[PDB]
This record gives C-alpha cells, structure tokens and sequence, in this order.
C-alpha cells in the first residue's frame, strides 16, 4: 500500500481520512509520496526531568515535565508548519542539545550509531521531510532529513 510505517486512520474533528507514520509519528492530509547505507538529520531537542541528562548549554538543571516537554515540542512543530518560524531558527534557539549551534545538524550516520527511536525515524523519513514527536532517553526530538 504505502511506504514503510504509514497508515490510514481518521479525523476525529472533520471525519476526513490521514495518513499517519507510528516510526515517525508524523501524520498529514496528504497521501504520501513513493534503504540507503547513510542519512543526514538535524534535530531539535527538549530535555525533561527524566531525561537520562537533565541539564543542557541552556539550563544547568532542567525541571519541566515530560508533558511539559511534549507541549513545547506540539507547539515549535505548529510553527514549522504553519511557516510562521524555520526549523533551523528553533533549534538554533530552543534544542538542548549542543547541536543547537550547527542549527540542529548532526552530520550524516548508519544504523547502529544513534538511540534505536531516533535511527528508526531518521531512516524511515524521506529527504525533506519532518517528524513528529520522537522519544529517545535523552528527551523528545524533532528531527529533519536533510540527506
Ligand atoms: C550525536 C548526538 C546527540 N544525540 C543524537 C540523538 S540520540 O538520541 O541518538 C542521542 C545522541
């Protein structure tokens, strides 16, 4: 039917039909389009208290809850959506990760190098394309597929 780990499902508000990808977490209207040894993945991370590192180049100890977390990532993925703010911009400003001053960029990696969540969405992303909430013991990311 449809690319690794997509499926259909509907719209609770407007009974519309979507698409949804539950390695990626990412969903959208559209249905979607169309595995290599190496990708290329910026992210965008935020810590929480159960992060296996609660502390980043931004708070020497962070405190917010994993729900906390969770709703600043929902909302930084809103205005990447909506194109009121970049992804490069929020991660520059927001990610925990010290990756923040490469705009999120990582460089390019194979599978046995990451946290098992992360690499299963980064390889399951096509080029250009963007995740939804990803989980990982180091906090919740936004990851995009640059290569
Ligand atoms: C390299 C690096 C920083 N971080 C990347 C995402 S992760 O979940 O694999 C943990 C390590």
């Amino acid at each position: 039917k449809l690319p690794p780990g997509w499926e259909k499902a509907m719209s609770r508000s407007s009974g519309r039909v979507y698409y949804f990808n539950h390695i990626t977490n990412a969903s959208q209207w559209e249905r979607p389009s169309g595995e290599p040894a190496r990708v290329r993945c910026s992210h965008l991370l935020v810590k929480h208290s159960q992060s296996r590192r609660p502390s980043s180049w931004r708070q020497e100890k962070i405190t917010r809850t994993k729900e906390e977390a969770l709703e600043l990532i929902n909302g930084y993925i809103q205005k990447i959506k909506s194109g009121e703010e970049d992804f490069e911009s929020l991660a520059s400003q927001f990610s925990d990760c010290s990756s923040a001053k490469a705009r999120g960029d990582l460089g390019a990696f194979s599978r046995g190098q990451m946290q098992k969540p992360f690499e299963d969405a980064s390889f399951a992303l096509r080029t250009g394309e963007m995740s939804g909430p990803v989980f990982t013991d180091s906090g919740i990311h936004i990851i995009l597929r640059t290569e």
